[PDB]
């Protein structure tokens, strides 16, 4: 009987940063309540000024990731204000029926509606819009997210010991096909509509104009680094609703990696880059030893430097020359 | 000694249905005798009535699944008949020795030859033709399927308890590299040999025109979709002989997935979508929860729904609103 | 204390040969001294005499194989002389910290360096050139290798038994993107910086020209073939710095196969096809059971005999009709 657990409310948080919970559940089963709101929106996405009309949920690309607990239920109200101008809906690969949650979620500008499943399986796991007829394009367009349903105990290691983590940061990276004029230079329209045959021949190509981490290329750099300590174990969720991807800490590695996400089973260990099938989401588990800068690729090179799938850790603490250490400097 | 061992001899059937078995041997080894027809015919594959000249084992792409158990032997009769213009040979991946019989079984049209091999490893494998200097060329016009070889006492899950499952599909999932034009509509042959330098240069594009389950854009729809119940456990069998895809049940899940398709090794568990490389097998178990309609396609969602890698389950029975229900219907 | 430790200078090889090593460690932790010379230089790469300006690592591509134990230090120095005329470094992602070595190994043309570190995880990995803004252009110009970190005990099985190898081969293949003209010819130039922004065009188009197995096509065929005999136990590490791969041995199989190439995960069980992610190096152990030629191709078959991702074993010894026979030989 549903209507006797605790409800509680939880506000998402801006990725790539992820909302207060915690690992080990100190309450029994609850109900878990998030909201959302669709926003179309213009969204500069490269150095050199190209524009799109971005899909989000929540103002953000990636939208939110969403934190629970196996047999949680979850319950979202998804908000379409009436200043949006397409039908959107939501797939929870988390969740069983009715696919994943997308037949029961369509709403018009104007329109809400609330949706409530159990969070049967632990792991991390792909939400992203799916209106009929028009999949690929609200994907995509930016639309499209991560949930973690951790286990009720929090995480475990190959052996089933505990692993905890101190800090946790969600990167989703978007690949993005933005029409070409015949020359190459990148189109522009005044509405999300009057792309959508021209995207669909973008989208064809099979070949991306930019693969971006965070919505923009350089999101994650400067200012806006992933930060860390010497010490610290990170836990690094990444998402690809559409592409494969191969992620990659340069100068480090992941400890342990879930690279498909589901944390029933036992991580893989000491990986130097892993693959995360488009559709899914992992996760990676790291501890810092070395100060310093860390760049996050996706190791497809051409992907990371020329089309924009680049993040950093800016990592503080003591230098160890024992795991690394220059003999003798670059000289003639 | 061979001539000692029972022979059985096993009729195929068109896929997506797989032939009777037994999922644990009810006899000892015995030598499993198929028989297969090369069908070089015309196939319509979309909807807009885009006609290949396919290379066929058995009239159908995929070719069908065969069904053994380990340490069986198959003895495979292969005819080309002289109303074939191709030169056409078998490998399977399950086998040992000779280019997975390949260089064994050349036969020219108006020519047939016997095969015999030991399925010495469990697990479901490859088989596609590959004719000297022609491979790429034949396995992409559709001359591939796929062969189960169970363990002796059937599938275990990752504690090695007994895994049985009351139905079984086999979609071999097809990358078409169709020629165009300047302009870009689609090229017509009156013979499989007038297209080889055109798919030659649309091959090399690595980009294919049309990915397709069963032969065709929406083959496994409608009257012609999966179907199950409630209840039923169903094993999933998928293939691609040339280019990876990422399988996934939208509204479910892979309960129990051998990605790479042998069943040495223990199942991931509770996959969302998994990897299947190019030339390769894979398997996902399933336990319907829900009854409706679910897609089952390749996550790449643009190969899935421009590109024509979708296809459809029905399931009936009961409705479970504790996994999942609207709890307020779309609305202002 | 370092100081005090057994110093060993050893001399590399060109691949796909492995510089001689022990496999249970037989002395206690040592600092293992490698010298590695960067050469620019014109290479062939296929049947029509197309020359790229290839960086090289030694002369080759791949770079070479360096083979050490979990918790030796590794001390490289790296020269780059001054008939060269880039800036080139190294990225070992086996190491900790600064770039993988990359921040620490910058060196002119003129210049030289030493650069220590603690092999800590067993594993093979990449390493490549990896230069501040043109970091893909000379990894898809030939700029990677890998290094094996073999536990000190060795290689093991699922179980924990010892695998021991009897050979082993190491094939790095290499994604080039050489740039054409309107028409689709290859383009040449009279160094390598005159084709820098050529380059760059080409690499975000994604596909490559050729893809090709130590250097050239055709390389590992012929006088070139990798041998072996029947009952021989081969390991085959297989590098791909920036694309994923999809390695497979026709006419036999992976019996042990590290996918991601990380010695302390179980290893995958009679792998048919495995998926080695682009920045990850992997490895597959064999036992010959049949004598006769192998091809080891890219199982994207496009990849493997259009582009070039093919080789060949050549295997002696002793035929097994119970594992493989022609019943009746091609025939009317
Ligand atoms: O500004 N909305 O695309
Ligand atoms: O769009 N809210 O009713
Ligand atoms: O789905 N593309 O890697
Ligand atoms: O194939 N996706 O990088
Ligand atoms: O499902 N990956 O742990
Ligand atoms: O009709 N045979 O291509
Ligand atoms: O083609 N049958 O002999
Ligand atoms: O082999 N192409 O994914
Ligand atoms: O990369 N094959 O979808
Ligand atoms: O080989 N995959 O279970
Ligand atoms: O000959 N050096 O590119
Ligand atoms: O370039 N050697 O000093
Ligand atoms: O990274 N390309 O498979
Ligand atoms: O996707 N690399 O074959
Ligand atoms: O990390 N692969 O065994
Ligand atoms: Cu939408
Ligand atoms: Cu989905
Ligand atoms: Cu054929
Ligand atoms: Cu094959
Ligand atoms: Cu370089
Ligand atoms: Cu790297």
């Amino acid at each position: 009987d549903i209507s006797t657990l605790p409800r509680v409310k939880v506000d998402l948080v801006k990725p790539p940063f992820v909302h207060a919970h915690d690992q080990v559940a100190k309450t029994g089963p609850r109900v878990v309540e998030f909201t959302m709101t669709i926003e179309e929106k213009k969204l500069v996405i490269d150095r050199e000024g190209t524009e799109i009309h971005a899909m989000t949920f929540n103002g953000s690309v990636p939208g939110p990731l969403m934190v629970v607990h196996e047999n949680d239920y979850v319950e979202l109200r998804l908000i379409n204000p009436d200043t949006n101008t397409l039908l959107h809906n939501i797939d929870f690969h988390a969740a069983t029926g009715a696919l994943g949650g997308g037949a029961l979620t369509q709403v018009n500008p104007g329109e809400e509606t609330t949706l409530r499943f159990k969070a049967t399986k632990p792991g991390v796991f792909v939400y992203h819009c799916a209106p009929e007829g028009m999949v690929p394009w609200h994907v995509t367009s930016g639309m499209n997210g991560a949930i973690m349903v951790l286990p009720r105990d929090g995480l475990k290691d190959e052996k089933g010991q505990p692993l905890t983590y101190d800090k946790i940061y969600y990167v989703g990276e978007q690949d993005f096909y933005v029409p070409k004029d015949e020359a190459g230079n990148y189109k522009k329209y005044e509405t999300p509509g009057e792309a959508y045959e021209d995207a669909v021949k973008a989208m064809r190509t099979l070949t991306p104009t930019h693969i971006v981490f965070n919505g923009a290329v350089g999101a994650l750099t400067g200012d806006h680094a992933l930060t860390a300590a010497v010490g610290e174990r990170v836990l690094v969720v990444h998402s690809q609703a559409n592409r494969d991807t191969r992620p990659h800490l340069i100068g480090g590695h992941g400890d342990y990696v879930w690279a498909t996400g589901k944390f029933r089973n036992p991580p893989d260990l000491d990986q130097e880059t892993w693959l995360i099938p488009g559709g899914t989401a992992g996760a990676a588990f790291y501890t810092f030893r070395q100060p310093g800068v860390y760049a996050y690729v996706n190791h497809n090179l051409i992907e990371a430097f020329e089309l924009g799938a680049a993040g950093h850790f800016k990592v503080t603490g003591e230098w160890n020359d024992d795991l690394m250490t220059s003999v003798v400097k670059p000289a003639s």
